[PDB]
């Protein structure tokens, strides 16, 4: 019939495993519940909240939700909250019992867990309503409308759902959510108002879970893998983890440390986060002050600047780089002028300089008479990521020679103040590598060692993810279900440590990036054991 | 060697340990599967697909897929497909035997269980050569090519493949397909023929699906979870399932009724359907009335309108709001004109006004000679997604004192009908999420409740899902090898029902999206035992 | 009642073991085709899988246009192989673990994709770099990885050999004529080097496991018959097209480069047509063939080429130039009483304004027709001995800014696979149908169970879990003549004034063949029979 003959014929002993029928096993017996709670808000005056768990209906929990509303942001000036907003207000999470902390994690890292989850990225802040730079024009103008934000506290509980569950039967629970400063989640401008901003801003966190309810049930110890951070010293290529008895992975990273600048930045794209959009963002904020078109010469830029008009040939000389510059519909009465150094640096006065305006190499665009303004077409140019990655500072350093910033006092209004707690190597996309080499020891001997990201290739590919570590994995054993493969120690032989040595690629000194300072970030997973005699409790492996 | 000193040296017993390196191969039960089409019996006056799968070699069935042959468009107007058409053909699925229904589902959720799944959404219909909309000039200019489309039935026999499929005792098994009516899935305008083309479309569907051929079957009970659905009354915050014995799942989520407006929408993006693509589409179709460049006065437009003249500062006031509206390239013997009441609404002759043409701050642009049309540049605006949901017949309606829709007879006829019989919430993207507080009860006693939606968070983060509703999970349990958890009934204290009552967000009355009445759905899923006694039998769970 | 636990479990203690990233560089050798081989023999490397190649691409120096082929560093694989001293133990051809890792986007960027590589890069002086140096990593994916430790490759103190055979360097590069690939080809040499995940495990306890090997066989250029011989327990078969230029220079008019979406590859065409379709200029264009039909644009706006209308309005216009367009820009027909396949027909509007300061036209809106097939036309097609007419009416300039594609795995008549050009399958056992259909409902089936955008007709015996089970194989009986799989195709009839229909196609047919892995006195695998 509408089975093939073939297959018939070939079909019409041995011991054979069901594959089309299974036993419906029966279940311990639970009720689940989704639990919000309120917290308990507390004050370097960082702000903290405090969630007890404790009731004798609750046996089990996971998946913990922190939800934050953010306030209505009325005012004058530039605004606008950090990609993922949720997850870089997190500074530390723990989850303890009165026995201590059972598991606790670092606000970096919890993101760096969540990074290859686009659902719960999507949950913590990523739209154009939280994201753009948004402009206030009045001092009661909206700038930001009030939202509430998901922060999904992805936690090894939540690994194999109810198998992994944190058992609570007879003991109490406190998850204690340490956060970061308002100033790490908000990108705004010097005409916004932060002062007033900053104080009367509240951090209104509520911790949703998956509670469980278990008639009679069979507790079993469990095992666990702690993550630890070690960040080295400012630009130090070295970092070590102490007492490693047994570790289940290490992850090595970059960092950059912006103390020596105002952390602020020409531009930013907003919601756009593709390299491409920060790109973009620079080019079309140098524009307003690289191609003027004026009745003589122009008029609101420092002494230090040097425009020149645009020859009838379109074609203008910086030194060896040459700039096309052809616009459109130009008043009989009016010329068309070149910035030949908006942005230069230079540390010695007859050296190499590193100007910004030679990075252009055409500009094409149509003068409108309607707007008096300059609508640009098309643009050649070789800026790239790191360019955009310049704190301001560094271009009015005292390292710099010349002036540095020779922008408009309009232009350098514009800047805004980024301080992204998360932000990794030295470009705000993390594409620039600047490990040129990494050795991790394990003790006094070497345990692995590397030119080229291999580690960091395996990590994305491991774990589906874009934007891995340098990671070295110890457990390729299934979770939950097994002891994990550890790292073993061995103290009497000094074995008992993780030593990382790097090797920084160095820059050119006359590049503004290399004044950037840098910090690694080793991250280890140790390996406890969960016991629930009188009480949930920790016991780290040795 | 190649293996570091340090790991050699850590490992070169008396534990019992399991093999991670190598397992025992299990042979499996001897089968063979085949993909098996079969066209059906078309019934009416909604159209009926019947489907009889009786074959003796046919031991199991899963996976089952509609194909849908689209014919060819040919006349005149304006036509196009709904996103996903196939899923939006589909009124209801049914899959029964000798016993009755073993399995049936709304076709409103099966999108929604295949809302996740990218592959089987692109199959449906997801194409700029089917839902972009297409012109025909000519009575014989072809508007759409013929197509076919792939639509996904995922049932619960699929979820653990061969372990989880049917089996067919040797019994006959239906699988009837009821289908929506054409208008539905058609987005067209008032030139568009559509009386002769619902008399001349015919659903063409067959049935597809992977049959197994198994030699010495051993066929053991299952469990089934069976959705049910209840919409609530039109504007009513309340809904309530009767007879809920043993639930895996309840859902809750808003729908739109527009039966008191003619389904007639100003715009319409086309295949393009981000936030963003919807707004745009509406943007540029009041653009054409919006700014006007004419030798005096505008003409075509209702006595109803009032176009005023861009004066010199290019600054025009309507009332509060200030739109600054600057032209490139106009004739001397030509004026820029904007409309000042583009699409009004009022409940009052002296009261509070939701203008159209107030949402519009900045509208610059250059008029091109050649083509005698004006080219816009850039717009700023504040229009939003409920805007481009409002229908036609809303901005006309008697509530209105005022005219209401002052286009011009040229946009007017560019409106389109939209039917799509999935629409959530009161706008296209289902972004607005009117719901302010949600309330679950199971009897007198309040089962869960909510002032954020944290239950389509959990959803959202649980199911990998962009697009989740207010879900309440009671079953964490692995599907097919386990009696999933459900929420026990208890009919002597009243609790064998759901109710559902939500709080809706209050709007203005002067504003059209206020008159989009709402109606509340509740699904519902059943546990039922899969017997296979004599013939493939359910029996619900109480 | 009995109840099974759901809220704890009996942490199973595991095989003690010790995983290391390891990494080794190659032997190379040279129809001249580079051949890389790992030597992996060590006592202490008891299991290895995930196995990743890395390339270092060399700086690109020199005039002309040029960039790599999305995905470079799969591209690059001909053929590899892992093998020890009792033989081939698995072996996969390039485009096999190609379309095993289309479904992995990971795996895909990390090979080679790219703004700074696959974008078309030109190089201006003798010394201008065209690309800068880069390292391309290529997951091969082996059946070793399905089930990580427990799938794992063991190695019984036997010696491990992985070859991988390289493609030519032309099949990884887009370049144009000004480019010299000749000395390009003469420096470039594949720079291999391969990590694996090694793994010495204390007391290790093997057993014999299963393994799936893919064979593929391709018919002859336009026969739509492939037969793969001796197949006794396949798990899969997987059926598609590839298109054979052969009978071309492998030349086409445009590339989008990093943009790969089907709009990117049309814009992209568009582009390089519309700097000869509308021509502003003082009196009738020169620089044209004879053959060319270049009209002058009415005060209507509206040009008739036969019945198709192409308004065409551009602003700005000087008062002794006109507005010009290109009424046959590339045209094919067959006969000289036949249907034309006119590009300029494909066009319905152009909009646009003339740039005083720059001399050029600057387009604003296009109004077209143009598919992702016109793309995929390779140029020698139009001026084909098929055509009639002279075919490529571009200027010489348009012309010299051709690229040479080479890719080798693309597949159906377009860049996109977007054409189904398979109008009936017929795939026999022996000599009795085990399968046939008219619809690409096993292609369906393949998107849906693999979750892939880019799936093949694939038959799929086995649907029991990997490396838990034995897998589910059709069963031969030699007996009977059911040793062997024969594929049928009914090509869909395409215009004969259509460019596309004279494409040579290619059947390529997929089989997986069931092994048993033996690991008693080394490492060896036996064909299932
Ligand atoms: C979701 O499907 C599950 C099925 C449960 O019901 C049973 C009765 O049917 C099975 C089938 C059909 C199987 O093929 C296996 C299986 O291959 C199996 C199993 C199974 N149970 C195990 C329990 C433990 C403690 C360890 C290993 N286990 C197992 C089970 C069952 O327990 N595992 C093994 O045979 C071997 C040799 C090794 C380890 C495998 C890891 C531990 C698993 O893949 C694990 C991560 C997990 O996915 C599975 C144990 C699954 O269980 C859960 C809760 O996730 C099962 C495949």
């Amino acid at each position: 019939g509408a089975m093939n003959n073939t297959i018939i014929n070939s079909l019409i002993s041995i011991k054979r495993s069901n594959v089309f029928a299974v036993d419906s096993q029966i279940p311990t017996l639970y009720m689940p519940q989704y639990i919000s709670l309120s917290g308990v808000m507390t004050n370097d005056n960082q702000a903290i909240a405090s969630f007890e768990i404790r009731d004798q209906y609750i046996t089990a929990l996971n998946h913990l939700v922190l939800s934050l509303e953010l306030p209505e942001v009325k005012g004058m000036g530039r605004f606008g909250y950090v990609p993922y907003v949720g997850y870089k207000c997190i500074n530390h999470v723990s989850i303890s019992s009165c026995n201590g902390v059972i598991w606790e994690i670092e606000g970096e890292e919890l993101y760096n867990n969540c990074i290859n989850n686009t659902i719960a990225l999507k949950h913590s802040g990523y739209s154009s309503e939280l994201n753009d730079i948004s402009i206030g024009l009045t001092p009661n103008d909206t700038i930001k409308e009030p939202s509430t934000v998901y922060v999904y506290i992805k936690t090894p509980f939540d690994v194999e759902d109810t198998f992994s569950s944190l058992k609570l039967s007879d003991s109490k629970i406190t998850v204690t959510v340490t956060f970061n400063p308002v100033s790490d989640i908000v990108i705004r401008d010097s005409s916004f108002d932060f002062e007033t901003f900053n104080k009367e801003f509240v951090y209104v966190p509520e911790l949703s879970f998956i509670g469980y309810m278990v008639k009679n049930v069979q507790i079993k110890p469990s095992f666990i893998e702690k993550p630890r951070r070690v960040i080295g010293q400012i630009n130090q290529p070295t970092a070590t983890v102490t007492e490693v008895h047994a570790a289940t992975s290490l992850s090595v990273y970059t960092k950059p440390y912006y103390g020596n600048t105002d952390n602020k930045f020409i531009s930013y794209p907003g919601y756009s986060q593709d390299e491409k959009d920060y790109i973009d963002a620079y080019v079309s904020r140098l524009l307003d002050d690289l191609v003027i078109v004026s009745d003589g010469p122009p008029t609101g830029y420092p002494e230090s600047a040097e425009i020149v008009e645009v020859p009838e040939d379109g074609i203008v000389s910086i030194q060896d780089a040459d700039v096309y510059v052809k616009i459109d519909n130009v008043p009989d009465n009016m010329s068309v002028y070149l910035h030949t150094n908006l942005l230069m640096f230079g540390t010695r006065k007859n050296s190499f300089i590193y100007n910004i305006s030679k990075k252009f190499s055409a500009i094409t665009g149509t003068y409108s008479d309607a707007t008096k303004r300059t609508i640009f077409a098309h643009i050649s140019h070789s800026i790239n990521i790191i360019d955009t990655s310049i704190p301001v500072s560094l271009w009015t350093s005292q390292r710099n020679v010349y002036n540095g910033d020779n922008r408009s006092a309009e232009s350098k209004a514009k800047d805004l103040f980024i301080n992204d707690p998360f932000i990794k190597g030295i470009d705000f996309k993390n594409k620039t590598d600047i490990i040129s080499r990494l050795e991790v020891r394990f003790g006094n001997d070497v345990l692995y060692s590397e030119n080229g990201p291999i580690s960091r290739i395996y990590n994305e590919l491991l774990t589906k993810s874009n934007n891995g570590t340098r990671t070295l994995t110890f457990n390729f054993t299934p979770k939950i279900f097994f002891r994990p493969t550890t790292i073993t120690a061995n103290v009497s032989r000094g074995k008992d440590k993780l030593s990382v040595r790097v090797v920084y690629s160095t820059m050119d000194v006359n590049h503004p990036i290399y004044y950037v300072q840098k910090q690694l970030v080793v991250v280890c997973n140790d390996l406890y054991k969960v016991s629930y005699d009188q009480g949930v409790s920790i016991t780290k492996i040795m």
